[PDB]
């Protein structure tokens, strides 16, 4: 039996509303959970699903260079398979094996709806509508070290920036944007900001084309013998139309707006 | 070092928005935090504060028999101690001992501004204004088991109201609250509600008195070492009158309204 180790995070894996009553892999629901079924079936295994123990995705401490999150379970042997939005990186993929991604996405901008603002770089020649990003991680690193004019003048800005426009979670870049009376404007991951532009009270809206480009993979230890079969069916299901199917599935089909 | 479980739950522990450039304990602040220094200081023992992974208090789960949550983390030896607002109930005090309550509560209703209601009483005689609670837990069984009028009024009702009034989180609940444009009343711990009070967009208040009576208490495994000093511990900072300081600086000195 294969271990899966996934993350709580919406529409990916999130626990049914009658979760109460059921047991093992059906207490959970979402598009990573529809995914992982579609790959245990092409590659042939049976499977348990489990939520990562820390709950986070996968960082290296700096000071002691170990992983947590599911990386980490990945790299000392908690879990088989993680089946997640986990991000294709340079860093993990030294430690841990990705498969070819199964949904594309890039950093992309949120604001409350009626906000005047349709493009990185409408945000860049302005002032009254600020702007920022998560304290820490890809999207903030994106504009840190970028050399193209126009996210060198947003970083500029938001590194400087006061009050701070940095905030620690999803949900408190979301609430401020709501809260902002369209003047903050929420620089994340273009799957969450479409995710969110389809849910009540649907006031948000995702503006531009995105900033960069990346995809989620589905990762196992280095060296596992179910890389090679992972691999191939995530391109198998690509190819037979079933990630765009499923990807409208959670976000269009089940939307609210 | 003395490791200490808790729970990222505002005002009890928060990072600090300067996180990023602090270590250990240091980076966080809250009600929790405070006590867990004095309670360590009284004590005399060195600590290490941790936030528990799966963000759960603790429940058993009635197939696995599995307690998950902070309980989970000191019956299954990840931690030696858990400080956060844990609720002393019968089911956990019979795998791990609690001190003596640092915090006291109850149920308690929350309201938009505006809305024509002052009391359970008031709630339990009308429809138009509906009203509810988790979908799961203490609140919700508080009702579900009462024998008395009114309470029996509510949940009568609350049980067969469509659309649902129960909600799946406490965020779900404040939430509706607020948009709900004085429709909906939310059932929810004192604790919580106090707070919220004073938090913008102070839209929100808290009325009637509360509904039950409980506390909140320092947890422990059985023959901790531990046990009698945090205890007392308890008790010495309450004659201080600190547990007191605490309540009033992280809910009304740092409030907002
Ligand atoms: N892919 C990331 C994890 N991850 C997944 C989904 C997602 O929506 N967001 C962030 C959305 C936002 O920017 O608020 C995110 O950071 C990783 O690999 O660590
Ligand atoms: N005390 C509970 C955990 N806990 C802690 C703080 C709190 O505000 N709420 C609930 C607030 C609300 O009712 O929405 C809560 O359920 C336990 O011991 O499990
Ligand atoms: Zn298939
Ligand atoms: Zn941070
Ligand atoms: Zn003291
Ligand atoms: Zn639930």
């Amino acid at each position: 039996t294969v271990v899966v180790t996934t993350i709580l995070e919406s529409p990916y894996v999130m626990m049914k509303k009658n979760h109460e009553m059921l047991e093992g892999n059906e207490r959970y629901e979402g598009y990573c959970v529809d995914l992982a079924a579609e790959i245990a079936k092409h590659c042939g295994f049976k499977y348990k699903l489990t939520i990562v123990g820390d709950g986070k995705y996968g960082a290296r401490d700096a000071d002691t260079k170990i992983w947590n999150g599911m990386v980490g379970e990945l790299v000392y042997g908690k879990a088989d398979i993680a089946i997640a939005p986990l991000t294709i990186t340079l860093v993990r993929e030294e430690v841990i094996d990705f498969s070819k991604p199964f949904m594309s996405l890039g950093i992309s901008i949120m604001i409350k709806k009626g906000t005047p603002i349709e493009s990185a770089e409408d945000l860049s020649k302005q002032t009254e509508i600020a702007y920022g990003t998560l304290d820490s991680g890809s999207t903030k690193e994106f504009f840190r070290r970028s050399k193209i004019a126009v996210f060198d003048k947003m970083w500029t800005y938001m590194r400087s920036a006061e009050p701070s426009v940095f905030v620690r979670t999803t949900a408190e870049g979301v609430a401020r944007v709501r809260k902002s009376k369209g003047k903050y404007a929420y620089l994340l991951e273009s799957t969450m900001n479409e995710y969110i532009e389809q849910r009540k009270p649907c006031d948000t809206m995702k503006v531009g084309g995105n900033l960069d480009s990346k995809g989620y993979g589905i990762a196992t230890p280095k060296g596992s013998s179910l890389g090679n079969a992972v691999n191939l069916a995530v391109l198998k299901l690509n190819e037979q139309g079933l990630l765009d199917k499923l990807k409208n599935k959670w976000w269009y089909d089940k939307g609210e707006c």
